[PDB]
């Protein structure tokens, strides 16, 4: 009774993710300023990523906002300084 029957086929293409972001501590964060469920609605999905971070993109699905939003909310937090934004040195492999 083996399993096996492990993957088959790759095709992957290039691609680019974009920048990463993250939320700075876990206790002073809690009054905000501009956007108030537009931003709550952000910093839940940086927060719930803790170390890992969340991509701009992936924030961005997650949050349902167009890039016109989600480029004004990502540069809120940043000026309140409740989040730190981390770019990353090599996303793809192929270097």
């Amino acid at each position: 009774g083996s399993s096996g029957s492990s993957g088959g086929q790759l095709d992957l293409l290039r691609s680019n993710t974009g920048l990463l972001y993250r939320i700075k501590d876990s206790q002073n964060a809690g009054k905000m300023k501009g956007s108030d469920n537009q931003e709550k609605l952000v910093y839940q999905i940086i927060e719930d990523a803790g170390n890992k971070g969340i991509w701009s993109r992936d924030v961005r699905y997650k949050s349902n906002l167009p890039l016109t939003e989600i480029n004004k909310i990502l540069k809120n937090l940043e000026s309140k300084k409740l989040i730190k934004a981390v770019k990353s040195v090599s996303g793809p492999s192929s270097g």
